[PDB]
C-alpha cells in the first residue's frame, strides 16, 4: 500500500494524481466570476452516484415553487422502501416524514430510501432530466432509481454527467438564478451541512474555504465528490468536481485521491 499511497501524495497535477491510483479521473475547477476552468477530462462521461442527489433536491425546492406546501408534506415511510443505506429514514418505518426533511436526509447522509421517497414525489428520474435540461445542462442525466443507478459502462450514458457540466449545473442552481433565493439558499445550506464528505476534497481544501459538497460511490471502483467553494472573506465562489473510477486501491485511498484533488485545486486558486 505505501507506494501508491506515497505517490498518490507526491502527485502536483490532476494527471499525475490519476497516473498515481492507475485510475481514470474527471475534474473541473470553476471560477464563477470568469467561467475560466481547469481540470482533466472535464467532458468525459462519469456515473454520478449520489451526486445526483443535489439535483433531486434541486427539483423538489423548484416544483415547491409553484406547489405552495410541497415541502411540509408527509410521505409514509414504509417497510418496503427500506433499503440498506437509509440511515436516517430507518428511524422513521411506519410513520412519516416531510418533504424537506428527506431532501435534507438524501443530501446529509446519502439516504437512498430518501432518494427513491422524493423520487416518488417529483415525477421520477424523467423529472429530473427535465429539470436539468429546462436549467441549461443537456449532458447530465437521471434514468434510475437506487440503488440500480449506480451502475455504470461505458458508452452507457445513464445516470452520467462530465466534470464540466455538473460545475456549470452547480453554478447556475446553488449560485444562479435557476431556482428563487430562499430555495437556492436552502439547497446551499444542506450541502454546507453534507456529512459524508470529511475524507474527501474537504480535507484538502483550507480554512479560507466555505465548503458545500455532496459525495457519490459504488461498490466496483467510483468515488466522487462535487463542491462549492464559498470564500471566507468574500468574493466569488469557486466549483469543483471530481469523478474517479479506480479499481485498483481501496475504498479509503479513492478518498486520499480526492482530498488530493482539493489540495492541487486550493493551490492553483492562490
Ligand atoms: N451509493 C452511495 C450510497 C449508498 C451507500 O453509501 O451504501 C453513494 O453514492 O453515496
Amino acid at each position: 500500500n505505501a507506494p501508491t499511497d506515497a505517490a498518490i501524495t507526491a502527485a502536483s497535477d490532476f494527471a499525475a494524481l490519476e497516473k498515481a491510483c492507475a485510475g481514470r479521473l474527471g475534474v473541473t475547477l470553476l471560477d464563477t466570476a470568469s467561467g475560466r476552468r481547469i481540470g482533466h477530462r472535464q467532458d468525459e462521461r462519469f456515473p454520478m452516484c449520489s451526486t445526483f442527489k443535489s439535483m433531486l433536491a434541486a427539483t423538489v425546492l423548484s416544483q415547491a415553487e409553484r406547489m405552495p406546501a410541497l415541502l411540509d408534506r408527509r410521505v409514509p415511510v414504509g417497510e418496503a422502501d427500506l433499503l440498506s443505506h437509509a440511515p436516517v429514514t430507518r428511524r422513521h418505518a411506519g410513520k412519516d416524514m416531510t418533504v424537506r426533511d428527506l431532501c435534507r436526509a438524501t443530501i446529509i447522509t446519502s439516504d437512498n430510501t430518501a432518494a427513491n421517497l422524493l423520487f416518488g414525489v417529483v415525477g421520477g428520474p424523467p423529472a429530473v432530466t427535465a429539470f436539468l435540461r429546462a436549467s441549461g445542462d443537456t449532458v447530465s442525466r437521471s434514468d434510475r432509481l437506487e440503488p440500480e443507478l449506480n451502475s455504470f459502462a461505458k458508452g452507457d450514458p445513464r445516470d452520467t454527467t462530465t466534470p464540466a457540466a455538473m460545475a456549470a449545473t452547480l453554478q447556475r442552481v446553488v449560485l444562479g438564478e435557476v431556482l428563487q433565493p430562499a430555495s437556492r439558499q436552502q439547497l446551499a445550506d444542506w450541502l454546507i451541512d453534507n456529512e459524508t464528505g470529511d475524507a474527501c476534497l474537504r480535507a484538502g481544501l483550507g480554512k479560507r474555504w466555505r465548503v458545500g459538497d455532496k459525495t457519490g460511490s459504488n461498490g466496483e471502483d467510483a468515488r466522487n465528490d462535487i463542491a462549492v467553494l464559498w470564500p471566507v472573506a468574500g468574493g466569488a465562489p469557486w466549483v469543483l468536481t471530481a469523478y474517479l473510477q479506480a479499481g485498483a486501491i481501496s475504498y479509503e485511498q479513492r478518498a486520499s485521491v480526492l482530498a488530493q484533488v482539493g489540495r492541487i485545486a486550493d493551490r492553483l486558486i492562490g
